């Protein structure tokens, strides 16, 4: 039934893109690793942090009225 959000996700990566990265956390729900949205460090490259098979730590940073879940990827 649905989550709550301010808990911490697991986000697996289940899809990246050229503008960035997406990703999943199963259960009906999935995060987003964009461009924009890796690490401190300059992720030019978003197939670089992001792997078909990479499972990463993030944070439920909150989800607008778009049901966008904003996943916030910890430092993996």
């Amino acid at each position: 039934a649905e989550i709550e959000v301010g808990r911490v996700y697991t986000g697996k990566v289940t899809r990246i893109v050229d503008f960035g990265a997406f990703v999943a956390i199963g259960g009906g729900k999935e995060g987003l690793v964009h461009i924009s949205q890796i690490a401190d460090k300059r992720v030019e490259k978003v197939t670089d942090y992001l792997q078909m098979g990479q499972e990463v730590p993030v944070k439920v940073l909150e989800v607008d009225r778009q049901g966008r879940i904003r996943l916030s990827i910890k430092e993996a």
